[PDB]
């Protein structure tokens, strides 16, 4: 039938009360049905509200449930995915370009007369409010927030009896702020995606002042604090001039911006949560690789008994390409979907090797182009070692600014052009 929007602010219990609602209904009316999760904590908080229901987690059962980036690259792999009647996705606002493309590919299936689809978040693509409802008033404060350490002013942040949660715009600048509070005495722990399965429970079994995040925690995580500190800043892929670079400290989103802030303020008996913020909020994201990306994977994407699925509507003033633009060959198609799958490669520079005909296990490209792409880690070069052993550097013949965005990216290109993966 119908994709239906709904708008949810932060706390209205989209997970804890309204799935269920949503899950019942579906298995009554014996649709078949499928559940997206942004990521793997958003998967088992959704599984803890849905025990006892026939749930499929990726009986019998007529509901599956996976993430957004499981969901597309099953499509990318041609393998078959059901022809479902119901797709229910979560956090439906998220950027990442698998997410972007499931949205583009569930519309097409509703306007193909398919299937019905429902959509949760608090900031639905093609809106654009930053202080959304909350269950407990919110005090939106404005002021000035360091972007590195301090000796001296900023006492509003260290005299300050309750918890906090910080968003940095990486994990190096949360480094040297944790440093700072840590320094003043404060109890701080750190998240982002290599310390969150380990150190996101601590939140709960241990005492702290300071949460120190990255973006990671907009989406997948519950506190009870008093207090968001967001200077309201994220790095982003570029694409310009067919190279991708980082670019930042730049203002967030609007709905990245009400995700912060919506960590706090929700419980309805408790008045004082404060927002602490500075900067300003930005739609301006058309130069963001992201959208490329999107189109990338839904034009490798087939669609049966129609065509390429169009961006999600609200989403299409976001890319200029035409329709098909990205779409591969069977085995172009193979190694796209291994340099992401497995490789771990951003979707824009799988593209370049795969439609250059490079074979998924030669990394050659890693190490022979230009001067000008020789990748710097602390404005050093960095020597690899292959599959045989001897001196080669990191010098893609396609240049993408993840690479050496933090460790965690250089890491795994590392392990990847060593021939690990």
């Amino acid at each position: 039938r119908e994709l239906t929007v709904l708008d949810l602010h932060p706390g209205a219990g989209k997970t804890r009360r309204v799935l269920p609602q949503l899950v019942r209904e579906a298995v009554k009316k014996r649709l078949r049905t499928v559940i997206l999760a942004p990521t793997r904590v958003v998967a088992s908080e959704m599984y803890e509200a849905l025990r006892g229901e026939p749930i499929r987690y990726m009986g019998n059962e007529i509901v599956d449930f996976m993430c957004h980036s499981t969901f597309t690259m099953k499509l990318l792999q041609g393998v078959r995915v059901p022809n479902y009647n119901l797709y229910i996705m979560d956090e439906a606002h998220f950027l990442d370009p698998a997410s972007v493309a499931a949205r583009g590919y569930i519309e097409t299936r509703v306007s193909m007369g398919d299937a019905g689809a429902i959509f949760m978040t608090a900031t639905p693509p093609g809106t654009t409010e930053a202080f959304p409802p909350s269950n407990s008033p919110i005090i939106d404060e404005e002021t000035r927030i360091p972007d590195k350490a301090w000796n001296s002013g900023y006492e509003w942040i260290t005299e300050f009896d309750g918890r906090t949660v910080w968003f940095v715009h990486s994990i190096k600048q949360g480094a040297e702020i944790g440093t700072c509070l840590q320094k003043a005495g404060k109890k701080v722990l750190y998240l982002n995606r290599k310390t969150f399965e380990s150190e996101y429970p601590k939140c709960k079994s241990e005492k702290w002042d300071f949460v120190i995040t990255t973006d990671i925690s907009e989406m997948g995580a519950n506190f009870k604090a008093d207090r968001v500190i967001d200077p309201r800043k994220t790095i982003k892929p570029i694409l310009l001039d067919g190279r991708v670079s980082m670019q930042g400290p730049i203002a967030i989103t609007p709905a990245s911006a009400a995700q912060r802030r919506g960590r706090i303020g929700r419980n309805p008996e408790k008045l004082g949560d404060i927002y602490a913020y500075s900067g300003n909020v930005s739609s301006d994201n058309e130069g963001h690789v992201s959208w490329t990306e999107a189109r990338m994977l839904l034009d490798n994407v087939h669609v049966q008994g129609g065509v390429v699925a169009q961006l999600y509507t609200p989403e299409r003033e976001k890319t200029e390409a035409y329709e098909g633009e990205f779409k591969l060959k069977t085995n172009q198609r193979k190694v796209f979907s291994e340099l992401i799958r497995t490789g771990d490669l951003p979707v824009w520079l799988a593209f370049q090797v795969a439609s250059a005909n490079v074979e998924y296990h030669d990394r050659k490209w890693c190490f022979d182009g230009p001067n000008e792409h020789l990748l710097l880690e602390n404005n050093q070069e960095i020597e690899v070692w292959t599959r045989q052993g001897q001196r080669r550097v990191l010098k893609p013949r396609w240049l993408d600014g993840r690479i050496t965005s933090d460790h965690l990216n250089l890491k795994s290109f590392k392990e990847f052009a060593s021939g690990k993966r």
